[PDB]
């Protein structure tokens, strides 16, 4: 499906967070081996991150924009999750996830097929 609402998703959330200075930890899964955490898929059973939403934008994976938004949203929350309270993983993902709730405010209401 191709909508109105994917598009913004793409065009305006995806293009702002993707670009982000924040953003790089992000860009792809998380490799539990090169960082480290054997632990990690133990505690995370749905891994997410902003390279895959992308693809899945790209290639029209999506067949809602809710669809959508649920990924960013386990992206953010597998974060909030795993890592400890202090850790700077947690502050650069409240920043993103900030911008993607602003911009969400403001997408079309009305899923619009085209
Ligand atoms: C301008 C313009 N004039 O004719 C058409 C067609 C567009 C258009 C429409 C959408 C579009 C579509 C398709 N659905 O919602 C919107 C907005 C776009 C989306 C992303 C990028 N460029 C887009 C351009
Ligand atoms: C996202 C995410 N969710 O859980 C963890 C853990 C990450 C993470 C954290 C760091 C990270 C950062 C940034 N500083 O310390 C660590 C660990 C990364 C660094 C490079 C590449 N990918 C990284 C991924």
């Amino acid at each position: 499906r191709v909508t109105n609402q994917l598009q913004y998703l793409h065009k305006v959330v995806m293009k702002a967070l993707w670009k982000h200075q924040f953003a790089w930890p992000f860009r792809q899964p998380v490799d539990a081996v090169k960082l480290g955490l054997p632990d990690y898929h133990k505690i995370i059973k749905q891994p997410m991150d902003m390279g895959t939403i992308k693809r899945r934008l790209e290639n029209n994976y999506y067949w809602a924009a809710s669809e959508c938004m649920q990924d960013f949203n386990t992206m953010f929350t597998n974060c909030y999750i795993y890592n400890k309270p202090t850790d700077d993983i947690v502050l650069m993902a409240q920043t993103l996830e900030k911008i993607f709730l602003q911009k969400v405010a403001s997408m079309p209401q009305e899923e619009q097929e085209l």
